[PDB]
DNA sequence: AGCGTGGGCGT
DNA sequence: TACGCCCACGC
């Protein structure tokens, strides 16, 4: 039970948000607006944070390293590493 | 497996 | 406002 006065008025959408920007971000799912552009491949994206991880597909940057002993696996995204770590154990 | 992308939060 | 982090789901 929170204060989320920013309601999405799109048809049949009953989502609400705590700050105006989070609502505007969500609304791009309805409109398909993609304000951000990768300058390497020209692809456009709805979100700068998703643009940022996309660009690691060009640079090869892999900031997330497996902690398992003798494993040298690295990943671009933290969720990729979570999935890998779940694999060592089961 | 690698990564688009939606929603939850943050400084 | 800018600019994310993490998680989850779905190809
Ligand atoms: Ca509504
Ligand atoms: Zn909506
Ligand atoms: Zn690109
Ligand atoms: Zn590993």
């Amino acid at each position: 039970g929170s204060e989320k006065p920013y309601q999405c008025d799109f048809k049949d959408c009953e989502r609400r948000f705590s700050r105006s920007d989070h609502l505007k971000r969500h609304q791009r799912r309805h409109t398909g607006v993609k304000p951000f552009q990768c300058k390497t491949c020209q692809r456009k994206f709805s979100r700068s944070d998703h643009l940022k991880t996309h660009t690691r597909t060009h640079t090869g940057e892999k900031p997330f390293s497996c902690r398992w002993p003798s494993c040298q696996k690295k990943f671009a995204r933290s969720d990729e590493l979570v999935r890998h770590h779940n694999m060592h154990q089961r």
